[PDB]
C-alpha cells in the first residue's frame, strides 16, 4: 500500500507562526526523525527471513522467524566454521532492532522540548511577543496598501501600534522582566546542548562495545569498496541461535537468516549523521551569537542607533537617554520585530517610539 | 495498485514564487529525481526471480530470493561454462541495486541545496527581495485595471511604491550590502559546480571498475542492435552464488536468476543522462552571464540607461550621478524586478525613481 | 481495478491558455501518447502465458514466464517443424516489448519540447505576448458588458489598452526584437520537422530488418482477411527458447507461449499511424503558411489594411507610414490578438492605435 | 467491483454549449458507443471457459483458456460428429472478439469528427457564432429581469447588442464569408454520410462470409423461438482447435469451450442496430432540410419576413433591400440565434437590426 | 460489497423541472425498472450452483456451472423418475435468465421515450412552455416577497410578465400552432398505449407456452400455501442436461442444480405486476381527461371563466371575445401555468391579460 500524510506534516511544518532563523531546524528535525521512526517500525508494509530446515511445517517457520527477530542475532565472516562455546561465535553481536525505531521517536520529542521551554518561559517573563508581533503585523498588513497614509505613514505608527507596544512595556517592566533577553539566551544554550547530546546518542547508538559510527569512516570504507563481509562489521547475513525444549533442555542450533532491514538502516545512518552534525553546528553558532549579544551590549545597540540615523527631520530627543528608557526590555523585542515583520516596517516603529517617549523617562 | 500524488508535486513544482529563468530546473530536477527514486525502491508494487532447484519447499524459494538480492550477483555470456575459482566467474559483477534508488534521493536533495543557499544568503545581505517584489507586484495588480490612474500612471509609481523600494535601500545600504550582486553570482557558481558534480556522480555510478555509462555510447550500441548478451555488459540474466551451512562449511552453488529491474534502470539512464547534461549546460551558461555582468558593469547598465530613454518629458536630473546613487545595490534589484513583474511595469518604476532621487545624492 | 484521472489530464489538456490553431495538437498528442504509454506498461492490471511442461512445480512456471518475456521470442508458421541450428528458427524474431511502451513516453516528451522552445524564445525576444493578450483580454471582459461605453467604445480603447500595447512596443523595439515573427516561424519549422521525425520513428519502430509498418498495408491485409498465421508476420503465438544449466551447459528447449499484448499493440498501431500522419500533414501546412507570410509580407498586411477600412469617420493619418511605424513588431502581435481575443475586439484595437500613433513616427 | 463515472460523461454529454437540434445525437452517440466499447473490453470485471481434459494441472487450463480465446473458435450444431479435414468443421467460424470492442471505439471517434469539422470550418469562415450567441445571450440574461427596460426593451436591443452583431458582419463580409451557410450544409452532408457509413460498418461487422446482421431478421427469429442451436448460427457453445508440439508437430484436438460474451454481444446488437438506424434517418432528414433551404432561399426568408410583421409602429425602411443588405450572411446567423436564445428574444433582435441598417446599404 | 448511488438517481428523479401530475410516474418508472435491471444482472455481488458428481476436479465444476447457466434448464416434480426421450423430461422448461434483466432495461427506455416525444413535439409547435413557465415563475419568486408591490400587485403582472407571454403568442400563432393542445393529447395517448404495451410485455414474458403470470393468480396460490413443487411450475430446483464429447458424441447426463435467482425473480414479479398495472390505470384515465377536454371545449373554459369572476373592479372588456383572441393557444398554456406556478399566481396572470388584450382583437 501507500501512506501519504500531507496535513499532519503541515501542522508542525507550517502552522505555528515564526520566522526564527534556523531555529526552524527543530521544526524540520522533528519531521525527519518522526517520519523515519514511524516508517521503520512500519516494517515497510518482512523484516527478517530465515533458512529454517527441511522438515518444519510452516507454522514453525512463522515461529523461528520471530524467535530469531526477538532473541538476538550475531555474525561471523564466512569461512571460519562456527568456532565453539557461546563466545567466539557471539563476539560480534548485531541487535539494534530493539533500540533504533523507538529511540528515534524519543529523539524527535527531545528536539521538540526547547520550543516548549521558550513558550513557557516567555509566559513566565510577563510580556508576550506572540501577541505583539501578530498585532503590529496586521497593522502593517492593513494600511501598507491604503494610499491615504504615506505622507502620514510615519505619523500612523505613532498613535495606533506604538502606544500598544510601548504600553505593554509598562506592564511587563513591573513584573519579572528586565531579563527576558537572558531567558532567551538560556533557551538557545539549551538548544545547542540538546543538539550535541542528540548527536552523541547517535554515536553511542548501535553498541559501543562493537565499534561506533561516524560518517567519514563509513563512507571512507564503502567508497573504498569494502561492503560488509570483508569489513568485518555491519552484516546483512546473520546467523541465529535457536532453542527447542526436550528432556535434554537447550538443544540449540544455528540457522542463518537473511536480514533486510540492515539495508535501510545504514543507508540512512550515513545521511542522518551528516544532517545531525549540521543541525549541531548551525545551532551552536546561533548560541554564541546571543552570548556575544548579551555580553558586549554596546554593539547590541548598533541596529537601533542605525535605524535612528534615517529619521526624517530628526526632531529633538537625545540618543542615549532613549536607550535609558528602552534599554533592558524593548531593545530585545525590537530585535524580534525586525526578524518577523521584516526590516523596513520595524524602522518606522522604532523611529516612532522615539517621538512619544517622554512620560516614561 | 496506482499512486497519483498531484498536491505534493505541486508544492515544490508551484508554490514558492519566482520566475527565475531556468533556475527552475532545480525545481523540476528535484521532482524528476525524487519521483524516480521513490518509484524504484517501491519495486513496482517482484524485483528478482530465480530458478532454485526442484526439491526446495517454497519457504526456501522466498529465502534464496532475498539471499540472491542482498548478496551480490554476477554475469557471464553463455556458453563459457562457469570458469573456476572465485574470480573469472565473478569478473563482471553487477550489483547497483544497493546504490541507485537511494543515491537518487541524495542527488535530489543536493539539487535543492542551492535555493536554500540563496534564501539564507539574501537574508544575510539585509535587503529582502521577496517582500519588495511581492509588494510592487500587487501594487501593479491593483491599479493596472483602475482607469482613474493612467495620465497619472507615472505619478502613481512616484509616491507609493518607489518610496518603499528607495526607502529599503537606505536601510540595507548601511548593513552588509553593497555586495548582494556578488552574493548572487556566488550562488550561481554553486549552482553550476553542483550540476557538474551531480552529472559526474551519474557517470561514476554503477561501478567504475566495470566500464561507466554515458549516453551516446549506449545508444551507439543499442541502435546498432547489440542488446546485452552480445555486448558483454549490462545483463538481464544473472547467475547468483549461494551458500548453505553444514559441517562442510561453504557448500556454494550457482542458481541463475531472471532479473527484472535491469529493464527499467537502463531505460531511464538513457533519458536521465541526457537530461542531466542538459541541466548542466543550461546552468553553466547562466553562470558566465553573471560573471560577465559582475565584471564589465559598464554594459550591465544598458538596460537601465535604456529605460531612461523612453522617459516622458525627461525633466532634469543628469544620467551618471543617478547611477552614482543607485549603483551598487539597486542596479541589481531592478534586474530582479524586470524578471518577475515583467518589463513594462519595471520601466515605470525606474523612471519614477529618477525623479525622487535627490536627498540621497 | 479502474484508474480514471480527470485532473492531471485537464492540466495539460486545458490549463495553459492559448487558442493557437492546431498547435493544440501538441497538447492533445502529449495526452494520447502519454496515456497509451502509461497504460501499456501497466500490463492491463498477465502479459504473456506459456505452456511449460508437466513436471514444473509452479515456482518455475512463474520463472519461465519472465525468462520468456525478458529474453527474446520468435515465431514460425505452423507446420514447418522447428528447422534447425539457431537461425532459420529465429529468422522472424518478435520482441518489441522492450521498446514500445517507453519509447512512446519519449515520443510524448519530444512533442512537448516545441512549446517550450516558443516560451523561452519569446522571453528571449523581449516582448511577452502572454501578458499583453491576457491584459487587453480582461479589458475587453470588463467593459464589453458595461453600457456606459459604447458610443465611447472606440475612444475607450484609445486611452487604456492601446497605450499599454503601444508602450510595450517602445521597450521591446530597443531590445532584440524587430524579428519576433522570424523566431515564430522558426518555432513552427521545428514543429513540422519534429512531427515528421516522430512519424518516421513509428515506421522504423518494431524492427526494420523484419518489414516495417504503415497503415494501408496492414489494413490492406486485415480487410482482405489475412489475420496473422497466414500473413507470415506479426503473430499472437510465439515459441520461446529456454536455457537451464547443468554440467552440460546450454540445454535449450522450445516452449510456445500464448502472447496477449500483441492483440493491443497492432490494434493501436492502426489508429496511431493514421493519427500521427494527420498531425504531420496539418502541422506542415501551418508552417508553409508562415514562410509565405514572412516572405511576401505585402499580403501579410491585408488583414490590417482590411480593419482600417471599416474605420468610423476615418480621421487623418495616412496609411503607409502607419505601417512604417508598426511594421516589424506590431504587425505580428496584432495577428496574435486576432487569434485569441477574437476578431471584432481586435479591429477596435488596431483602429485606435492609428489615432494615437504620432510621437513614435 | 463497480465503476460509475458521472463527471467525464457529463463533460461531453453537457459542457460544450449548443442546443443544435438532434445534432446532439452525435453527443449522445459518442457516449453510448464509448461506454459500450469500454465496458466490453473490461470483460465484466471470465470471457471464455473451457472443458480441457482431466490430467491438466491448472497452469495449462489457464493457458488453453487464452490459446482458445486468441486463436479462433468455431461451431457445429450437435449431433454431426466432427466431420473431417480442416474445412467442414471450421465452415461456420465465430471470432468477432478481435474486432468488436475496439472497432466500437473507432466508431465513436468517427461520430465525433463532424463537430470538429464544423468548429474548424466556422473558424475558417471568419465569423464566430459561439462568441456572438454567448454575447446576445447574456445580454438577454441581464436585462430580461430588470424592470427599468420594457417600454424601452425594443430600444435596448438597438444600441448595445445589435451594433455588436451588425458590426461583426462588416468584418466577416470582407473575409471569406458570404458562404457560411454553404459550409454548414456541407457539414450536415458529412453528418448524414458519416451516419450511414457507420451503420454499414455494423452490418458488415461480424463476418460477411457468414451471414450478416440486421435487426428484424434476428428478432424475427428469436421471437419465433429459434434461439441458437436450431438456427444454425450465432452460438454460445463453441469448439476450439488446439495444438501442442512434439516430434509429431501438430497434435491438434477439439475442446469445447462455453462462451459467455456471446450472451451480451447479441443482446446489444439488437438494440444498437435499431438505435443506429434511427440516428441515421433522423440525421439524413436534417440534411435535406438544409439543401432545401440553401436551394429555394425564397422560402428561407419566411421566418424573418414573419418577425418583421409584428414590428411595433413599423417605421420606414422597405422590406426587400433590408434582405439585400443582410442576405448572404446574417440571414443564417439569425436562424442560429432563434435556435439557441429561443424565439421571442430573436424577434426583438431582428426588428432592431432593421432600424439601424442604413449606412451599410 | 455495497453500491449506493444517490446522485445519478437524483438526476432523472429530480433535475428536469416539471410538476406534471402523475406523468412523473414515467420519471419513477425509469428508476424502478432501471435499478431492478442493473441489480439483477449484477448477480448480487453465485447465480446457480450444481451437484456435479464426485470425480470432477473443480475446474469442471466451474465449467458445468456456466454450461448449465447458458444452455437451458428444465424441471420435473419429484418422484416421476426422468421419463424418457428428450420431450416429457423437457416439457416444462424454465429459462428466463436470458431475457429478464436486459428486457427490463429495454422497458425502462421505452418508458422514457414519451417525454422525449413531448419535448421534440413542443419544439415543433413553435411556442416553448419551458421558458415561459420558468420566466413568470421567477417573476413570481422575486416580487412575491417585496412589500412595495401589493396594492400594485395586480398592475405588476400587467406590464412585465403578461406582455412577455402575450407577446410569445403573437409569434407562435403565425407558425404551426393553433394546435399545441392536440399535440399534447397525442403525447398522452402515446403515454397510455405505451403503458399497456409494457404491461402486456410483462405478461407474455417468461414463456407463453408454459402458463403466463398475472398477480392475483400467483398470490391466489402462494397465500393458499402451494409454494412451487406442488404447484407444478416455477421451481427453485432444476435439472440440467449436460453434454461431453467422445467418439460417442452426445453422452448426455442429468445433474440437478440448485437455483438461487428464482427466489428474487418471483418476489419482484408480484410487486412489479401490481405496480405496472397501477401505472397503466393511472396513465389511461389521464388520457381520457384530455380527450374530453379537447372534445367538449365548452367546459374546458370553466377554469378561466372562473378566474375572471374574482376580478377586482371588473373593468370593461366583454367575456366571449377575450376567448376569441386567446382561444386556440393560450387557453392551454394557462392550464399549464396553473399546474406549475400554483393556482393563485395564475389567476393574477389571466386577469391581467384581459386588461391589455385590445390590439390583438
Amino acid at each position: 500500500a501507500i501512506n501519504s500524510v500531507n496535513a499532519l506534516i503541515s501542522r508542525v511544518f507550517v502552522q505555528p507562526k515564526g520566522d526564527l532563523a534556523d531555529r526552524l531546524n527543530s521544526r524540520v528535525t522533528v519531521v525527519i526523525l518522526a517520519v523515519s521512526s514511524a516508517l521503520l517500525l512500519s516494517s515497510h508494509f518482512d523484516p527478517i527471513t530465515c533458512w529454517t530446515p527441511a522438515q518444519f511445517n510452516a507454522q514453525w517457520v512463522n515461529f523461528v522467524n520471530q524467535y530469531c527477530f526477538v532473541h538476538g542475532t550475531y555474525f561471523v565472516p564466512l569461512d571460519q566454521q562456527l568456532a565453539f562455546e557461546e563466545e567466539e561465535r557471539t563476539k560480534v553481536s548485531i541487535q539494534y532492532y530493539q533500540w533504533v525505531p523507538y529511540v528515534f521517536a524519543l529523539q524527535a520529542f527531545l528536539f521538540y522540548i526547547p520550543r516548549f521551554i521558550w513558550k513557557a518561559m516567555i509566559a513566565y517573563s510577563g510580556y508576550d511577543l506572540a501577541a505583539a508581533v501578530k498585532y503590529v503585523d496586521r497593522f502593517w498588513s492593513e494600511n501598507r496598501d491604503k494610499d491615504d497614509k504615506f505622507k502620514t505613514r510615519l505619523a500612523a505608527f505613532e498613535g495606533r501600534p506604538s502606544v500598544y507596544i510601548w504600553d505593554g512595556i509598562r506592564l511587563a517592566r513591573k513584573k519579572r522582566s528586565r531579563n527576558m533577553a537572558l531567558f532567551y539566551t538560556l533557551s538557545t544554550v539549551w538548544q545547542a546542548v540538546n543538539a550535541w547530546i542528540q548527536f552523541y546518542i547517535l554515536t553511542q547508538l548501535l553498541d559501543s562495545s562493537i565499534y561506533t559510527l561516524w560518517g567519514p569512516s563509513i563512507l571512507g570504507d564503502l567508497l573504498q569498496g569494502n561492503d560488509w563481509q570483508t569489513t568485518g562489521h555491519f552484516p546483512r547475513i546473520v546467523h541465529c541461535d535457536f532453542n527447542r525444549r526436550r528432556p535434554a533442555s537447550v538443544q540449540l542450533d544455528t540457522v542463518l537468516c537473511v536480514l533486510t532491514l540492515n539495508i535501510y538502516y545504514e543507508k540512512l545512518f550515513i545521511f542522518l549523521w551528516f544532517w545531525l552534525v549540521f543541525v549541531a553546528v548551525v545551532s551552536t553558532v546561533n548560541c554564541f551569537k546571543w552570548i556575544y549579544y548579551l555580553c558586549n551590549k554596546t554593539k547590541a545597540q548598533k541596529t537601533i542607533k542605525n535605524y535612528l540615523s534615517t529619521a526624517p527631520i530628526k526632531s529633538t530627543i537625545s540618543d542615549d537617554q532613549f536607550f535609558s528608557a528602552l534599554g533592558e526590555d524593548g531593545l530585545f523585542i525590537m530585535d524580534q520585530m525586525a526578524l518577523n515583520l521584516g526590516d523596513i516596517p520595524a524602522s518606522y516603529l522604532t523611529i516612532s517610539m522615539r517621538n512619544i517617549c517622554q512620560d516614561f523617562i
